[PDB]
């Protein structure tokens, strides 16, 4: 829409108030003018019908609960972009500034939240295993990063070279939730998942066999559903991740750890450098060393704990 850019307050699914940037044009429009062409936050309306309508309110005032999902949808959006271009040097999810569209209340209880090659859609939950998607950065950066990966390696979404492209999300996920000091873990989901349970979350980087997933190569799942187990051997290379930055024994393969800087680093470069279609992963090990001995130097300690690291996971 074409207005003026003003700055109003809502209330986030977790009850916490903010600020979003607006627009105003006779109403205040959910359109963010100061990221690149900028984010712009829709109203599905319980439809699955897509973008649906772009939010428009009257007083710039957010706080009715309909209101929550569309908040933290668009605000979490803006940091994640943030945290982009700030940290990788990337202007919005293409590198050239693309406009941002979000779509919330998208059909009745719908458990889930997805990027679909053109903009990201939020359900808002049954209100018992999820509640609105958006409300967890960590979705939030990790349905952004989808975008990022198709604009660059594009991996297909089945087998190991999908399995490396949801792992790759929560990778990001995972920085942009430690970037925004918005109590970090190496969790995903904890925030909108089971809000009558606590303490536990969709999956777990630090420990993927909490909740069940592989932890280790030998482990990968093999059959059929969920596209060749994309959300399940995901958990290989969350633990490699997870080892390259903390350090640790997994397996009796210790790995001394470099710290998220450097791992957010490392991995921005095998996804935009290296990575390919239909990279397995066994390439994406090659990869990722391929990118620690390009900026830290072959015989680096950054060098040596990804190898550590994938060696404890079993990958190769
Ligand atoms: C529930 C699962 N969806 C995802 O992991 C998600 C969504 C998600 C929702 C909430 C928190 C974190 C992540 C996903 O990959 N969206 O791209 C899923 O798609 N499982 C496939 C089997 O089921
Ligand atoms: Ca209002
Ligand atoms: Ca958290
Ligand atoms: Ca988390
Ligand atoms: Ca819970
Ligand atoms: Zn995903």
């Amino acid at each position: 829409i074409t207005g003026t850019s003003t700055v109003g307050v809502g209330r986030g699914v977790l009850g916490d108030q903010k600020n979003i940037n607006t627009t105003y044009s006779t109403y205040y429009y959910l359109q963010d003018n100061t990221r690149g062409d900028g984010i712009f936050t829709y109203d599905a309306k319980y439809r699955t019908t897509l973008p649906g309508s772009l939010w428009a309110d009257a007083d710039n005032q957010f706080f009715a609960s309909y209101d929550a999902p569309a908040v933290d949808a668009h605000y979490y959006a803006g940091v994640t972009y943030d945290y982009y271009k700030n940290v990788h040097n990337r202007l919005s999810y293409d590198g050239n500034n693309a406009a941002i569209r979000s779509s919330v209340h998208y059909s009745q209880g719908y458990n889930n939240a997805f990027w679909n090659g053109s903009e990201m859609v939020y359900g808002d939950g049954d209100g018992q295993t999820f509640i609105p998607l958006s409300g967890g950065i960590d979705v939030v950066a990790h349905e952004l990063t989808h975008a990022v990966t198709d604009y660059t390696a594009g991996l297909i979404y089945q087998n190991e070279s999908g399995a490396i492209n949801e792992a790759i999300s929560d990778i990001f996920g995972t920085l942009v939730e430690f970037y925004a000091n918005k109590n970090p873990d190496w969790e995903i989901g904890e925030d909108v998942y089971t809000p009558g349970i606590s303490g536990d979350s969709l999956r777990s980087m630090s420990d993927p066999a909490k909740y069940g997933d592989p932890d280790h190569y030998s482990k990968r799942y093999t059959g059929t559903q969920d596209n060749g187990g994309v959300h399940i051997n995901s958990g290989i290379i969350n633990k490699a991740a997870y080892l390259i930055s903390q350090g640790g024994t997994h397996y009796g393969v210790s790995v001394v750890g470099i710290g998220r800087d450097k791992l957010g680093k490392i991995f921005y470069r095998a996804l935009t450098q290296y990575l390919t279609p239909t990279s397995n992963f066994s390439q994406l090990r090659a990869a990722a060393v391929q990118s620690a001995t390009d900026l830290y130097g072959s015989t680096s300690q950054e060098v040596a704990s990804v190898k550590q690291a994938f060696d404890a996971v079993g990958v190769k």
